[PDB]
Formats: structure tokens, C-alpha cells, sequence
């Protein structure tokens, strides 16, 4: 019943190989997607290395030029780019043809990402760094590496609005087995807390009768005791505030799909609501406040490698192996219908309409 309608919208919004790329570098080594403002790839033609760079407002046009890295990253919001060739690290404004600042590392860096509109975050072997794009400041440490990451591949570092809870999370093989080792990090008691979780992000949340945002904490992973997600309030609630009750629910997983996972979530700011991506292109739709599971299908039939929020939308973009890249966000004139006469939820049909974001 009510079949025909969903409680999101998909969408293709290019295919990066119709833009001359080669599939062989759509991949996660040489393809960034640092927000939905722009793709970054690392080609090499004949012997020529070159960076791409896709304006995805102007995407028909992609940028190439030959340049010499070993990473590069797009800024979240500017014209800016940051460059690694060694240890050496260099943030150039592109608009003005400028270096903007450089640093060389005596450690390697092994992951690296843009956390904010102005600060990029360095992950070595041993430790994370946050570094500036403005003025002269140098990188500056903020934690030592927890043992339990040793020898992971890292996959991702974020951290909450305000950059009080830092996250880096990696992966290793264990058997025939993919286990996520997180690390939580809390700036202001100087304590880290090592977790087993594949993918996660921060949220900011508005309980019912508290006046402040409650900052949030989800996670989800699949390990010996299946697939779980968990949403937590992290710190001290603001004083006032009820503090947020603890959310732990189940990550549904087919019997054809015994070694999917997660691999990433981002978290719609309008509709709080959470999307996880499994390894296989499957979609997970979670109510934040609740951790209510509203959907789930296959939407990729490729591995989605790369993510970011969609802000037109507060939804979720991604790049999938093959070079689709596809975006999934709440139908606001669907959620709720769907909700009430699929999931036959009208607590949560209730719930959201009162906090009236749709
Ligand atoms: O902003 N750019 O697109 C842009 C900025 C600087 C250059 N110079 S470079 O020698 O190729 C260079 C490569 C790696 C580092 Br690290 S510096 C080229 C392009």
C-alpha cells in the first residue's frame, strides 16, 4: 500500500567519467569530495600528473592542470586548495594564484581533511594536528593516537560544531573481517575513548523543553553482536538542559549481504534525521531523536567511497565507484505520509511535524 511514494528523493546529479575521467581514478586514493562544492582528482596522463578540479556548480567545465601531489583537498566553502607532496604541505587561494601558507611535517601524514571553512586536520602515524589556513600559525597537536588504531587504514576524522570532540576513525582486516577502531577524543578533559565503530558523525539537537542544543554522537557498526546504532550526548549537557537519553537500536542487514557494513553517515541539520551507507550501496534513514529506522534500499550499485553533506537539501552526496554521483534527502512532502501509512508511525509522524522543519 502506498508503494509508489518514498520518504526520500534520489538523485544523479553527473557521471565523472562523461568529464573524461579515468575510472581508474575514481577511488579513494585519488578522488576528494571535501563538501558538495567541488570533486578533486588525481590523474596522471602520459607521464603528466595532473589535478582536476570539478566545480559542481559548473560542472560541464572541469578544471585540469598539470600539478604534482600526492594528495590534494578542496576547501569546504573557498577557492582554496591544499596541496601534499612529502612532508610538505601548501593551502594556495586559487582565485588570487597565491600560496597562502606552507609547513613541513617531520612525521608523515597519512590522512588528512578539511574540518571547517578555514582548518585542515593532519593524521599521522602517532598524532592529530589541526592547522589554520589563516594567518602564520603551524599546525597544532591536539591528541596522540590511541594503541587501538595501530595499523588501521584510517578513513575519516571529524569532529562536533565547536571542535571540543574530535573522532578519527580506522580500519583494519582482521581474518576475513572489516573492524572499525574509533577514537573519541575530548579536548576539554583530555581523555580519549577508544570504540569499535565503522562510521559516525556529530549532530546538534533540540530536546523538547530545553531551551539549549544538546550536541550528539551517533555511530553505527556491525561486529560479532551484528549490526548497531548508537546515539549519545557527549560532555556535559548545557546547564538547564535535560540531558539526552541514550538511543541504541538495531542496523538491519539481509541474508544475501552477511559482509556488508557501514562506511559512512552524515546527518541531515533540518529534518534530524540520519543517513548510514553500507559498503554495498544500501541507504539507511534513522530518526535522530529516537534512532526509529524510517527506510532502507539499495541505491548504488557501487561502492559510495566519499560523502558530504548536500546543503540545498540537508542531505547526503556521494561518489560511487564507477563515477555516479548521487545524492539522497528527505521528500518533505512525503516523509511524513509515508511515515504514517508505511512505517504506520504516527508518534514519529506527530514528533515531526511539531518540530516543523519540513
Ligand atoms: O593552486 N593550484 O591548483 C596550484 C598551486 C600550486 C601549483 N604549483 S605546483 O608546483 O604544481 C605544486 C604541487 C604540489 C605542491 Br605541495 S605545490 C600548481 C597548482
Amino acid at each position: 500500500f502506498m508503494a509508489q511514494i518514498l520518504p526520500i528523493r534520489f538523485q544523479e546529479h553527473l557521471q565523472l567519467q562523461n568529464l573524461g575521467i579515468n575510472p581508474a581514478n575514481i577511488g579513494f586514493s585519488t578522488l576528494t569530495m571535501e563538501s558538495d562544492k567541488f570533486i578533486c582528482i588525481r590523474e596522471k596522463v602520459g607521464e603528466q600528473a595532473q589535478v582536476v578540479i570539478i566545480d559542481m556548480n559548473d560542472p560541464s567545465n572541469p578544471i585540469r592542470r598539470p600539478i604534482s601531489a600526492d594528495s590534494a583537498i578542496m576547501n569546504p566553502a573557498s577557492k582554496v586548495i591544499a596541496l601534499k607532496a612529502g612532508k610538505t604541505l601548501q593551502i594556495f587561494n586559487i582565485e588570487m594564484k597565491s600560496k597562502m601558507k606552507a609547513h613541513t611535517m617531520t612525521d608523515d601524514v597519512t590522512f588528512w581533511k578539511w574540518i571547517s571553512l578555514n582548518t585542515v586536520a593532519l593524521v599521522t602515524d602517532n598524532a592529530v594536528y589541526h592547522w589554520s589556513m589563516e594567518g602564520e600559525s603551524q599546525p597544532v597537536k591536539m591528541f596522540d593516537r590511541h594503541s587501538s588504531l595501530a595499523g588501521c587504514q584510517i578513513i575519516n576524522y571529524r569532529t562536533d560544531a565547536k571542535q571540543k570532540w574530535l573522532l578519527l576513525t580506522g580500519i583494519s582486516a582482521q581474518q576475513n573481517r572489516v573492524v572499525g577502531a574509533m577514537q573519541l577524543y575530548s579536548v576539554d578533559r583530555k581523555v580519549s575513548q577508544p570504540i569499535e565503530g565503522h562510521a559516525a558523525s556529530f549532530a546538534q539537537f533540540k530536546m523538547e523543553g530545553n531551551a539549549e542544543e544538546s550536541t550528539l554522537f551517533c555511530f553505527a557498526v556491525r561486529g560479532q553482536a551484528g549490526g548497531k546504532l548508537h546515539i549519545i550526548e557527549v560532555g556535559t549537557p548545557p546547564t538547564g538542559n535535560q540531558p539526552f537519553p541514550k538511543k541504541a537500536v538495531d542496523v538491519f542487514f539481509p541474508p544475501e549481504a552477511q559482509n556488508d557494513f557501514p562506511v559512512a553517515m552524515q546527518i541531515s541539520e533540518k529534518h534530524d534525521v540520519v543517513f548510514l551507507i553500507t559498503k554495498y550501496g544500501y541507504i539507511h534513514l534513522y530518526d535522530l531523536e529516537t534512532g526509529t529506522c524510517i527506510y532502507m534500499n539499495r541505491i548504488s550499485g557501487e561502492t559510495i567511497f566519499v560523502t558530504a553533506p548536500h546543503e540545498a537539501t540537508a542531505g547526503i552526496i556521494g561518489v560511487n565507484r564507477k563515477g555516479q554521483v548521487l545524492s539522497v534527502c528527505v521528500e518533505e512532502e512525503n516523509i511524513i505520509p509515508y511515515i504514517t501509512n508505511v512505517l504506520q508511525n504516527p508518534d514519529l509522524a506527530l514528533r515531526m511535524a511539531v518540530r516543523n522543519n519540513l
